[PDB]
This record gives C-alpha cells, structure tokens and sequence, in this order.
C-alpha cells in the first residue's frame, strides 16, 4: 500500500522527467548501433533525435528486422541483445508482423502485472485468500532462421521464469496447474481449465482471460461440455481424449478421487431452465471478471453481463507487440468509460494527431490534448525507434500529469471477432477473388459478406474469400474454433 501509493503518485506525477530519462537510458548504449549511426545520433540529445530519426512504419524498417530474424547480430538496431520475436496479430503483406524482443519486454510486463494487482486490491475486497479461474493459453512458437523463437506476447511470458517463478500470492494463484496453462493444445487446456475450476469452485474469487472473446468462448464451451466435465468429477478420472501428459498428471491430482456428490451439485445447477447468471451460480464467491472489454471486445459486454449477473467487468491493460502501454486506474467503471493511463517507464511515447484539434506534426506524451485523437509512436528497449503502432487513441483526461486514453480502433481494421484483425485491404483481396459485418449473435462469431443461384459457385466464393484471409484468422477459424464459417449473403457458407 504505502509503497504502492507512493509508487503510483510518482509515476503519474513525474511523467516529463521519467520520459526524458527513459529516452536517454535507451539512446546512450545504442549510439553505436548501425541504425542510430545512420541517423547521426552519437550522443543523447532529444532535439537531434526528434529532428533526425525518422518516424517509421513497420514496412519502413522491415529490412533491418529481416536481417536480425535471419541471424545477423542484433547490434544493427539494439545493444540489448535480441533473444526472440513477438508475433503481432497485425499483418504486413498477409504475413504476421514480427517485432524484436528481449527480457525488457517481460520486465515491463511484470511491472504492469504487479501495478494492476495493487490497483485492483485497492478497490476490490475479499480476494486475497482465494484463487482465480483464469483462462490463460500458451501458443506454440514459430522458429526463425536465426534459430530464435517467435511467440505471441503472453506466450513469451508463460514460457519463461517470469511466469514459472512468479510471486506466491492470491493474484498469481490459479485453479489450473501450470501444466494446463502451458499446454499448447488449447482445446485440451480450456477443457482442463473448466474442470479444475469446477473442482475448486468455492475458492474462485475472480475469473477472466486476456480478451473478452476468450471469456465468452470458455462459457460457451462450458455450456457444451458440462455433462462430460461432471462425469470426470464423478469418476475422479480425466477423459481419455486429453493427450497432453502434463494435463493428465496434474489434473488427475486435482481430481484426487471420485466426487459423486460434487458432480450432483454441479449437474443440478446446470440443469436449470436458463444459462442466465451461470458464472455467478457455479462460482458464487467471484468478485469480478477480469478481461479486456474495450475496442472490438466491447461487442461481448452484453453476453458477459448476461452470464455473470452484472459482476463488474474489469478491463486492466492496453498493450501491443511493441510495448505494454498502461493500465486502467478506475477499474470499477463501465466498459464504455474505460481509459488507459500510459506508464512513462514502459517506452518513450510520441503521438501523431489524427484530427484537426491538434495541428502539430508529432507531440510528446506530456503534450497531448483533451478530446483529440492520436496514433501512438514507440521507442523501445529492443531496437524500435519512433515506430507507429497503427492504433487510434482519444485523450479523455489526465491523472496527475499522466494522460489517459480511450482505445478507439486499430486503423484500417474492418472485421474482428477474436484475435483476428482483418483490414480493408485483406477484404478487398478476398472480394476480388470472389460490404461486411462481424456477426457475434451466435457462437462462434463469423464474418458476413453482403454481395436459382449456383450454390456450388457461391459456396466456393465463401471459400476463396476465407482462404485469402490471414494466418491469425485461419488459426481462430480452423484450430481454435473461435470463428465459424464465413457467410455470404447475396445465404451461403464456406
Ligand atoms: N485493452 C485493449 N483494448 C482494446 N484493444 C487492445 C487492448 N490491448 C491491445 N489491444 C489491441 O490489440 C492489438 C494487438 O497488439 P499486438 O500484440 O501487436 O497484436 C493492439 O495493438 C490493440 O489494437
Ligand atoms: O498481458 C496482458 O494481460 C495484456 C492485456 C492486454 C493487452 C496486452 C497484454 O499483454
């Protein structure tokens, strides 16, 4: 508390000096990299940096990134060794962007985890002796020619000691064994998350996932699997179809032995007329749902409130493959009122105005204007200098001297159900090969493109349209099952 109260007041009061000091911390060891040498940055000088280092897009610097991805020394862009890459949900030329990465990403990520934990406990009581049923997933890595792995942000965390050796307190205590969280087969691991959460239902004081789409999926899978889950509880055995050795061993220990009475109890709850409030009925000690409900995830809020009996939905964190940005300092607000306060120790932040309210070319964090929209620009600890993020944010206020931002949209994105972010360009290519709407009225959600009939021909249209989308889409569609068959309404399905 005392340490935290002071910590937060300082971070948010001293933004100007923290940002300027951070930029010096980044630039000084990097003055001899090929990249900074190119732009004649031979010492820390903020004015020369702003004047001479260009504001770049991913495509602008891809030739440097490709070199590091292929095995060239990371000193071309960063004197802090690059030890891996992050796979962005954002795409470049149909291929997922690969951002450079090192353990500073995890230093900052864990800093934010500890900070948001304190923010939550300040405002929410009755959580410190319980566990969380957190639907957390690991995604198998992709190998690059350099031999370094490329992972999604949270997988870079789970597959590290930052997670394995995390703090032993309520916030880091889950109903699922680590083996379940680490399991790269997410169909198996989601089933196991639910089973373990049910067995330990009285201990659950929070539940959630990174994004709302995954929370909704977990509930939908519960609705479709409860009979089987209860049979495992009754018998004290995990279903044979789960092949992961880690899950088998760890979940067997959670089960312990036959629990016919607990099975009866759960079955009676699931057999009611309606699924309304099911989360709070199965997990009666839950204090809040922890999941992002901003941006494209806002579409899931009505379903969440239905299943959770208006438990608070707490949307804590805004982050990307470039850097974690910051957190929600008013966690108990309504989803539509969520703003994120950037933390000035994360990266050096600049902002390009996206409307007429601010006529500058680019501005520092401390200079953004209320009610104006911007694209964030990031200088980080892994070789990105003044990189455009492609998101649009709106200044809603200032907490002490720290600007607070509403997430508006990812620029150019037209369709999003889960982690997929299909942009106008991808959709143009698809309809060529052949308007739209993201339908989440049913699960899973699915794309809907408005365009007797040759049903073979129009079913092939749906097909070639999907085949032209990106790898994130195809993973959600064919592997996760988080996205259903694309639908063309002239109705035909892929
Ligand atoms: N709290 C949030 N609310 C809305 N969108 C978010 C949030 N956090 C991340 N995102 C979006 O998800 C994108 C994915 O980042 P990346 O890890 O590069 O795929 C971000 O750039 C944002 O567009
Ligand atoms: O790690 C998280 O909890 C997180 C949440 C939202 C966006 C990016 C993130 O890494």
């Amino acid at each position: 508390n005392e340490t935290f109260e002071k910590q937060l007041k300082d971070l948010t009061s001293n933004v100007k000096s923290i940002q300027d000091n951070l930029l010096e911390e980044i630039i000084t060891p990097n003055t001899k990299t090929e990249y900074l040498q190119r732009f004649l940055i031979d010492r820390f000088d903020k004015e020369l940096f702003k004047k001479n280092v260009p504001i770049v897009s991913y495509e602008d610097i891809k030739p440097y990134l490709d070199r590091v991805v292929n095995g060239e020394s990371s000193d071309v862009i960063s004197a802090r060794t690059i030890t891996g890459f992050l796979l962005s949900s954002g795409t470049s030329g149909g291929a997922q962007k690969m951002m450079p990465w090192n353990n500073k990403y995890l230093d900052n990520l864990t800093f934010i985890y500890d900070l948001r934990m304190q923010v939550i406990t300040k405002h929410v009581k009755g959580v410190e002796e319980g566990k969380g049923m957190m639907f957390l997933f690991t995604k198998q890595e992709s190998m690059t020619p350099s031999g370094l792995p490329a992972r999604v942000a949270t997988s870079s965390y789970f597959k590290s000691d930052y997670f394995k050796n995390r703090p032993s307190n309520w916030y880091y205590s889950y109903t699922s064994p680590d083996e379940v969280i680490l399991c790269p087969n997410n169909t198996e691991s989601l089933y196991c998350h639910l089973l373990c959460g049910l067995v330990q239902r009285d201990e659950v004081v929070r539940t959630g996932s990174i994004f709302a789409s995954v929370m909704v999926r977990a509930i939908e899978v519960l609705k479709n699997s409860w009979e089987e889950l209860c049979s495992n509880i009754r018998s004290g055995h995990l279903s044979n179809w789960v092949t992961d050795l880690g899950c088998q061993n760890s979940v067997s220990l959670v089960l312990g032995g036959p629990r016919p009475e607990l099975a009866d109890t759960i079955e009676e709850i699931c057999n009611q007329n309606s699924w309304k409030g099911i989360v709070k009925r199965l997990w009666p000690n839950t204090k809040y749902i922890e999941t992002v409900v901003t941006g494209s995830m806002g579409q899931y809020v009505p379903m969440l409130n239905y299943y959770c009996n208006d438990l608070p939905l707490v949307s804590t964190t805004y982050g990307s493959s470039e850097t974690t940005f910051g957190i929600n300092l008013d966690p108990l607000c309504k989803p539509e009122d969520v703003s994120y306060t950037f933390m000035p120790n994360m990266s050096y932040f600049e902002f390009i105005p996206m409307d007429g309210g601010d006529k500058n070319d680019v501005v520092d964090l401390e200079d953004v204007k209320l009610g104006c929209t911007y694209e964030p620009v990031v200088t980080n600890f892994a070789g990105l200098y003044r990189m455009r993020v492609g998101d649009i944010v709106l200044v809603t206020g200032f907490y002490n001297n720290a600007p607070q931002f509403k997430f508006v949209r990812r620029e150019n994105v037209v369709l999003s159900i889960d982690s997929d972010k299909t942009n106008e360009e991808d959709l143009f290519k698809a309809v060529s090969q052949a308007t739209s709407y993201a339908d989440t009225s049913t699960f899973p959600g699915h794309y809907v493109v408005y365009l007797e009939l040759d049903e073979e021909a129009l079913s092939t249209c749906c097909l070639v349209m999907e085949e032209s989308l990106d790898n994130v889409y195809k993973r959600c569609r064919f592997k996760d099952g988080s996205i259903g068959p694309l639908e063309i309404r002239v109705k035909f399905f892929s």
